[PDB]
């Protein structure tokens, strides 16, 4: 089972990553943003960095992220 922690501002998401089409980085930041809405009725649109570094839209999750990694989530707009 694989989860990555993502801080969006001053919370902070245990989201997990289930199992066959692979989840991009996208789909990730998707995640945080809902989790995020549910929160505060706010849906920001986030780009992710894990350890300052900016992740890839596009890229897969399993390719630049391991279970239990913490991600840095930035809102660049407010959709």
């Amino acid at each position: 089972h694989i989860w990555v922690r993502v801080q969006v501002q001053d919370h902070l998401f245990l989201i997990p990553v289930p199992h066959s089409d692979t989840h991009s980085v996208a789909w990730l930041a998707e995640q945080a943003a809902q989790r995020y809405y549910q929160t505060c009725g706010l849906l920001p649109r986030l780009t992710l960095r894990k350890e300052g570094a900016l992740l890839a839209p596009q890229d897969l999750i399993p390719d630049v992220l391991q279970s239990n990694d913490e991600v840095l989530a930035e809102v660049t707009s407010w959709d």
